[PDB]
């Protein structure tokens, strides 16, 4: 679209429903004490988004500062942890992700900007965390049928199925959501070298939305053992060098065990409004692959 | 400062201040109707920040997406003008913005990377958005009294200079700033060519803090008419091709009359915990010309 076609489109309803989100979200996560932290764009690390079944191995947009090269935000994971290393306890934060993906995932919910709500909590379970997200998640939806006056799905909890059967009875995470009338979760896939491994289990989850909607959140416990963190790392094919800083305070000791996600805003407008494509619910669409005109 | 210094740094108390901050701003905006944006951290076109008393005129950091020379947020300001051409009357966010400043500008309020909560009204005139400021900032005190059990500027309004008179008796914005005990306005700035200009005179306003703290907001009625906004833009040198869609939109008569202003929110915390260095209520400094370890 062109810039005066982007502004013509009448949106007013998706930002006023993004708006009681943000305000629901974010009261969510004060009212039990976590701490409120702004977001970082630019870093000499970042989320190496690989391995992960879910991505195509994409390469960091990359700018020089001052004559040193920063990468731009794939996601705050490596921050979230270090911020939990600064003894904070439980934080979150309105974070910028910037994910340049091809047109081959451009299936109606990815944007190659985007904004998740990621949070972290010192020394929680994957069982913890995934119980505070149902938690969040069911109270969103009743606060959404008083907003819209529509139904939602009422689940207080949601099941869970191993990404291993997932692939043997669905064929997809895709198709999967196709099939089902209620979140579920997926749970043990092995990717990226922070998310906690032991004995070949992955302590992680994903929340896939019904009616095809897809994933929208993902989190995981974490590795934060120095040894255990650069072998991960080497076996990948990843290169030390692109965590040097992470490493450093990996190998004083200082990184804590803790337990996160990350819920993707935008996703949830498009799903509370029921939009086929997330573009139609923001201001400035960013579909992967094409190079936004504003 | 190496990585495990910078995360061995105390920062408790700074971040829980913030978070009554956040919370305290967020819900002054949505209580007041406003509507709760997502910021964008590229584009084809962002704010030149020239020319500008306070600047320097550095150049965008830009970045190939997709084949595409996109700029890194200098600010919003020209995205905040377009989701008022959309019809979305008033509208905050909370907006990262990146500014790779050199050493001089290593002051103790700036940082290359900083959030503003920018808004934006529709119809709104430079009076209106400078009381809504005093309002917020009033209340906001109050509550800090309350948080820190410490005193904070009393005054329900703030004195109003005109910055030539500003140039005058004080030389500077930041020697009056260390000779109030009061916040204070300087307005009448002569700067970019978004804000509005009328018989010479600059409907815009600066907020400065007392104690030497320095600028807190920034902001101004805007122009919207084509014809208007390319001379002012071509008069100062600057290039038309940086802004084609904007000006697209422009020539399509679809920017309203509008006003508003950003908010450094480090600046604030800063303010309220007392400290020397913004550097020190960040969990991850950006100082002016020294490139980031994390
Ligand atoms: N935010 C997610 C990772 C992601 O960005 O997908 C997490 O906490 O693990
Ligand atoms: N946010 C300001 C511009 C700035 O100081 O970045 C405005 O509203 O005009």
């Amino acid at each position: 679209m062109n810039a005066v076609e982007i502004i013509s489109r009448d949106i007013y309803k998706a930002i006023d429903i993004q708006t009681k989100i943000l305000d629901y979200m974010t009261k969510f996560f004060t009212d039990r004490g976590f701490k409120w932290l702004l977001p970082i764009m630019l870093s000499p690390i970042t989320d190496p988004l690989w391995p992960d079944p879910a991505g195509e191995g994409i390469r960091p947009a990359e700018v020089d500062v001052y004559g040193v090269r920063m990468r731009l935000t794939h996601s705050m994971i490596l921050h979230k942890q270090l911020a939990i290393a600064m003894g904070l306890e439980k934080i979150f934060v309105l974070s910028p992700n910037i994910r340049l993906e091809s047109r081959r995932k451009d299936d109606g919910r990815h944007s190659y900007e985007f904004t998740q709500l990621d949070f972290e909590i010192e020394g929680a379970k994957m069982k913890d965390v995934m119980r505070l997200i149902e938690e969040l998640i069911y109270g969103l939806f009743r606060k959404a049928e008083e907003w819209t006056g529509r139904e939602f799905p009422r689940a207080r909890h949601f099941k869970v199925y191993d990404y291993k059967d997932i692939l043997e009875e669905f064929g997809s995470d895709e198709k999967a959501s196709m099939e089902m009338e209620e979140p579920f979760w997926i749970v043990n896939i092995p990717r990226e070298f922070y998310d906690r491994e032991e004995n070949g289990v992955w302590k992680n989850y994903d929340l896939i939305l019904p009616y095809g909607y897809g994933e929208v959140s993902s989190g995981g416990e974490r590795e934060w053992e120095y040894e255990k963190i650069v072998a991960k790392i080497r076996a990948a094919g990843l290169k030390e060098d692109s965590f040097r800083p992470y490493l450093e305070i990996a190998r004083a000791g200082k990184l804590k065990p803790s337990a996160g996600a990350g819920i993707g805003v935008e996703r949830l407008v498009r799903f509370i409004v029921g939009a086929k494509h997330i573009a139609e619910v923001q201001p400035f669409p960013r579909v992967p692959g094409i190079p936004a005109v504003i």
